[PDB]
């Protein structure tokens, strides 16, 4: 039920969420994550103005570089932009490894991500664990329907840096990263998984997303009425627009939604510490970071 029935959280705080998580009531967690979980890895949110998408690629207009139609006839700008924005290193954040701990602890049902940077995979989430709602750079495909040859990121990276427009070795068609361009539908996996997972969820962990991009944002409304929802984000997000239901953190009717405001790494660290996981998290991160730093 809603605010009229027995609530699952004993209090609407990070401390209440932690007690809930270590109770028998909470077995299956869905993470919903966005660009906010990767900024501390040095990957800007290209939707944040302070980063902002300087682009004299001589486009007929700015949005074209995001459009699938334009890409297919003029791919060079996109791949030039891809070389410019290519991360200098792929080191997942404390937040990413917190989700790996969730997996290790048997609590992770699914991570739905809006990010295309592959850090969830590098952190040790497996394909079965992931719904990459906006696609990913991890794999690319020949765009010809009769071919659709798949290429790994290692192949696409070399093409991007060598500034050679990637073409299929089998048919010489364009090869496109598996990211969702404007004009493309979200992956079928998104809708298939959503239909099943939200029947099974005990906790929504919403991290590093302002829940402004649809249909990803609508995911929070697919939770059962009783399911607690914890937002870890720099700003409060997900409340209904008073002009145009969503999160209710602060009203007298609030019963299940909690907002922890700050950096995602710091919120996840705080939650891990409550859970008694801080040493485990520290050890995992320092080990994986050391390994990545030492890549030779
Ligand atoms: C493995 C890996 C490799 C790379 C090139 N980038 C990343 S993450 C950093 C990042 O944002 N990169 C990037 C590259 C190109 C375009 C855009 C944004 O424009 C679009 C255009 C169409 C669909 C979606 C987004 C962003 N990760
Ligand atoms: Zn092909």
């Amino acid at each position: 039920g809603a605010s009229g029935s027995e609530r699952l959280l004993d209090e609407l705080t990070l401390e209440g969420v932690a007690r809930y998580m270590q109770s028998e009531r909470c077995r299956r967690v869905i993470c919903l994550v966005g660009a906010g979980i990767s900024t501390s890895a040095g990957i800007p949110d290209f939707r944040s103005p302070s980063t902002g998408l300087l682009e004299k690629y001589h486009l007929p207009y700015p949005e074209a570089i995001f459009e699938i139609s334009y890409f297919k006839k003029h791919p060079e700008p996109f791949f030039a932009l891809a070389k410019e924005l290519y991360p200098g290193q792929f080191k997942p954040t404390i937040c990413h490894y917190f989700m790996r701990l969730l997996k290790d602890k048997g609590l992770l049902l699914r991570c739905y991500t809006q990010n295309i940077d592959t850090l969830e995979r590098i952190a040790g989430l497996e394909q079965e664990d992931l719904v990459e709602a906006h696609g990913t750079f991890y794999t690319s495909h020949c765009v010809s329907a009769s071919c659709r040859h798949e290429y790994p990121l290692s192949w696409m990276k070399e093409k991007i840096f060598s500034e050679v427009t990637p073409k299929c070795e089998d048919c010489q068609s364009l090869v496109k990263p598996d990211i969702v361009f404007f004009g493309e539908s979200l992956p079928a996996r998104f809708f298939s998984c959503m239909q099943s997972d939200f029947l099974k969820v005990d906790l929504l962990l919403v991290m590093g997303t302002s829940l402004q991009v649809q249909p990803f944002a609508s995911l929070i409304s697919k939770a059962p009425l009783s399911t607690p929802r914890l937002l870890i984000n720099k700003e409060k997000a997900g409340q209904s627009d008073p002009f145009l239901g969503g999160m209710d953190f602060d009203s007298k009717k609030a019963y299940r939604d909690v907002a922890w405001l700050g950096e995602c790494d710091q919120g996840c660290l705080a939650l891990a510490e409550l859970l008694g996981w801080k040493k485990e998290l520290e050890d995992l991160v320092r080990r994986e970071h050391a390994s990545i730093d030492a890549q030779s």
